[PDB]
């Protein structure tokens, strides 16, 4: 399986391969649904997102923090099969994005008989 | 500011202190609202959560993954002020939890005049 | 959870916290029941014990040993809650001591509603 | 004295040799008497045991622990003398096991006169 | 020759290239014939297998072992030529699997004359 | 348990001890049944085998290999009990050899009563 | 994004990807416009240039220098998309070269709807 | 320029790229012309050769040597352009082999005008 | 055997000593026969050669190279015997030079009888 | 010769093997004759001793010392032959102990003729 | 195979095990036949030898030497089988000693049938 | 206390100082009484001794040894007080030598009163 | 004394120089007398030998070995004097070769008178 | 070419070998012509020189210096050919000495024909 | 004394300061007098030179060399006093250049009286 | 100057070369004149000596020593010229030996004229 | 024994102590008898010497040297006993000086009786 991942930001990724489709799971906590861009062609997928920073009053101040302040995040993924992007689907729930991509006919493997 | 953090799992935390309240922000992507337990007394707050693992069919398999598989997560936080837990509030949205805690009368600071 | 452990000897310890009580488990192999002293006040517990050494005849001698020969052992434990020591209980069986300590009213945490 | 020790788990051991017998002392805190298996032949002794794990309610949780969670423990010991296993005896008290093994006639040493 | 190997488990591999075919040899000791899955398309081959673990009675126990206990094993191989999977063959004997894959017409090399 | 292993080649081994017998499991992928020699006496077992090397045509060549080319393999094993070799049995299946060896009367251990 | 850069000399490069085109910026200080060669096909671009060395009189001499004296410079770039070279354009100004390359129809990505 | 070299033996290589062809130069001292195999397809070239070892009489012996004794040598080369192998040519002289390979129409680059 | 080698360039050497002659083998790939100078006197041999560099057109360029560009090469060899240079011979074939040198009468060794 | 030495204290040892007996020499300076215990069976010998410490008056004090103050000393020795302990003898003189042990009939070696 | 080697001097050793005998080969250059002592019992063999030192005249002196000057040499070998020393044989030729030792009936291994 | 010790061999020493005398204890195991030389003058003492080496028969040999083979031993001791050597005494028993040396009048210390 | 040693194999050497001759001693255990070649001229000596390898039956196998398996051995020695090879002699006994070489008249040193 | 250089001082050297002569170049700045000694015999050359030190007045002093103050300098050179010293010549100019040495007839090399 | 030296090549320098002048000595072996340029102004001096390289015939070659082949050499020196360049002088002899520079009136130091 | 020194012992050496002779100085303190052997031939010199060891009475002993106890000492020296040993001379005084060796006619160097 | 050595130069020293005298041996090669100064008082000895340096002619020069060129040498020695310098004696022979010093009455040691 040839996998290429590139981009910037904090975004953990899981890839699941079946016999006839591919599933991608991405973690995007704090991002609105209307600020995500998803694109795909051939064997390549592209995810882009923005998250708004934490807004404080001037009376308030941050005394402890582990949450990063990158505003723009993106990933480019090269997949081990050619997909059909016209039949794909996606869902966003509790800050998790799930993409389902059906495989093309020329990438579906065939069985060999053992004796 | 005396801050104590302990627990287990993956859970980034931000603490914001104002003049009359304290705000806590926690990242919990993939957790249902009905699986969170929030408790507070004195100057101590406790957050407990469960996230369901990723369910696959036996035809499918995971070829790449960066998402951790801990099932139980919790944090215990000791705060720099005594709060009133009977007036507190919380919100859960896009996988982010936000807690607002009002301060007690014996922890509100008073000004000194400079000349 | 603020935990402080100090003392001397060999004595493994487990601490279990519930919603309304605290349980402590201690390993004391070879100690008689009438040679244990247990005390508690506030948020502090104290365990003291003696074990008799191995008595041999002058015809006999020790050719191999991994068992330590400390005679006095004790632990002092500072707990994350204030307990009521007048309602506590303890049991000793197969060399294991188990202590149950009920929590005070000012240390019982209260729930916050999420919406 | 040729001594061989092997096995798995946590089990400290002491060996005492006299003129006509051998004594073995083992530390087994938390084990029931009916879950110990003792065997011996020739110059070899075998001890097997099980200890039940710590059972909690789902309201409770373990915040500190030094007690190990191995469930099966055993030791195999090769001794410096041939014993008679038909005359041996054993005792279990406060989590300590004590085994007494009489020596065979062909392993009892004889004195040489000095002048 | 571009060769890509990925997967999990213990499975040694040999690849042999001729003028008109490719041969793959894999070591699978302890696997039943009906628990192997072989697939191929384009220039990629996929081998999946399961081996049952070693079953003991509770009187018996394992005192020495060098054999690994992974239950699921697989390999994905990217080959230096495009093959025809409809003419391929495979054999399984003494725990060794042998796969023969004929080459496509567009991957058969042609000679150049030297003078 | 006194275990001695020596020899040459690639041959993983598992040893299982019961109350009245000993089992040995060996991995020999690629070896014919008629090329194995098994011997035993006292507390010692001996396994010898040959595997034929991989035969190629001069048009073919090996471009990748992880399979070793030792031709002669053997193991000598010293066991923790004296066996009866006249009652032993062996099986060879899918490249795995399994040997069952009954114990002699002078190596069967006897129980000691605990009180 | 698969990017391959090779060549020789001093030539800093920037690559900008849009939705429908690719832009390349190169730094070539001291090079005449009529000494640049630009070529492209498929997903590959090639830049070649010459710069004349610094000409001095024999009365003059160089007492300090940080400017390199390579005479031939070139870069070969492999791009993450297939372009149409018949619609490309280029500009040279103040020693900076800018190339605009339109994308082919088979490399333009398509959107997936999220719900 | 994507270049891949693999193989075994001693064989220095030079690659020259023009506008419409590719030239490869290889050093093979001591090899007969009738013991060289040259093949090419797509963007890949393959060179195979044998050299006879140095034959001595039993009266003679080698007291100093820097010449290696590998008998089989080969190289596989992946080129940065697709060639036409039906129009290629080769020459062998003084132990040097020279191969000329014409480029295909889809790999010939086109010029871009600068203004 | 006293052997001295000196010179410059790339030139591997083998020396073979018999009972009545000495043979020298040298690797010179790419050198014309009319550009070699061979000299010998006493116990010293001298080899000098030139190789023409690789000539390219200005459209062409070298993108990969392992072949060295030294133009002048020579070796001086001091031998373990005095030779007769008036009876020597040499051959040049496939880029390999072979020199045969007969030994003088004062360097031919004589046998000693063993009893 | 299989030799095993174990014990505690300061006691240098020499072992001398003849054709029909074994001699052991031990250094015990400062030990009374009536405080030594010597035992032997099979192929094992055991030496035990006590030495009284240095007694001072309270006016006196030790300003320099290299003599050790261990009070109990012992050695256990496993020999390379089976002896007859009923025919052994021992002597003590100037702080040196000498033990003579005759060999059993089954440990006396026999000669092989060379031709 | 349990092998124990001990002794002093320079004496290389080879051990060969068959089905019914054991062979030992020892290198003793410079030793007379009448100065070798060979003994064996049980599973133990003993070789003792003396070699005379190099005798020079006072006019002569040693300007270079690699030959050691130990005068007494011996080896003790513990074998992996019990032998019959009354049927053994030995030969001495060109400074090499060869010993043949037949095996006892209780050390000859028996075959196990595989199915 | 100024103490100087010098000499050669193995000889442990203890020095005891009182109010009116000095005691020296030396360990000499294996030395005859008639082979000791004791001398003293001023503040210096001298001990010289010989021990006979271990005498073996040519049938016997030493297979293990920790006892040193120095034949001559001596110590020179410079003391922190001037003694009277005409009133000194010495004893030899079980390999231990004890010397008593009375102090001179000019080295006896006098008390100072504290108030 | 100028000494040069070269060659291959295992062969220890001693060189002894007198007033009128030179002696060489070589260790060759396991070599037949008819397989040695000795030559000398000027100030150079040459020793060549072969030893047959250890021949086993297929029932037998080598379980331990320290004896090397080089088949061809030789040494070349350059001496500090010119010898007369027509008066030399050699002996072979118990695997040791001894060569005596008389000196030439031009290498015999002459005395200088001291006053 | 056997070259030996020895001596003391600062004197850089160049050696040039032709077909019939040898040239030596030496750097001697600050040396008068009448203070050089040149000698040669066989294959050895010897150069000796003196340079006067820098003379100052007592008003003057040296505040910086890199020029060395050795007064005597010499070199001894062993050459790779025997020369005729009766036909040699030398020149001294601008502090550089040049020596030309013709070769003897027995060191002039002769050509070997190649075919 | 402020001294600054810069430039390139091999040129050792000595600087001598008096009461009324400055002397500079430079080593230039192999340089012609008509190829030196000397300049001075203020407190700065500049020396420039060329040396011709060593010219050989094509029959000749350089087998050893320590003389450097830089062709252009120069030094710039900043002096600790202001000089009058219109009264300066220079000499060149045996490859050594000597420059005398008179001091200006404003750099001549004046004495202070001590009492 | 080719100098070779070899031998054993303590013997410092100085070598002085003139135009027509060679001088050697050696330090031999404690050696009698009648125990020195001096030899020379060609270009080689040989010095041999004995010194008697230090003789003590049994009442006396050595408490400090820096003088070495080698009894035999020798040096072999290879000189840079051929000498005439029939005209040599030697002197011995205060433990210093001085040897004068005249040079042969073929080693006397001849002058070359410089212009 | 308190020994103090100080001074400068090369001078090895040996000190021998008897019952009634002290002997000192010093190595002074190359020193005349009339250039030595010997002094002693109390427990201290002083040796002073001069050696003339090696005198050469200006035709001669030193090409190798290990002999040091210190001109003044001396040693001061503090002894472990008070001597009588009016009864001392000294000898000088072959470059070795020997001094005999009788002991005073207050340093002669007295014996102590052992029982």
């Amino acid at each position: 399986t040839g996998i290429q991942i590139s981009g910037k930001g904090f975004m953990p990724i899981s890839i699941i391969e079946g016999d006839q489709h591919i599933k991608v799971i991405a973690w995007l906590p704090g991002v609105n649904k209307e600020d995500i861009i998803l694109n795909a062609v051939g064997d390549t997928l592209e995810i882009r997102a923005k998250r708004s920073p934490l807004m404080i009053t001037e009376s308030e101040r941050i005394i402890y923090s582990e949450i990063p302040e990158e505003e723009e995040i993106y990933r480019t993924i090269k997949l081990p099969a050619t997909v059909k992007e016209e039949n794909a689907s996606a869902k966003f729930e509790n800050g998790v994005l799930s993409v389902i991509l059906p495989k093309a006919e020329s990438s579906i493997k065939k069985g060999i008989n053992i004796e």
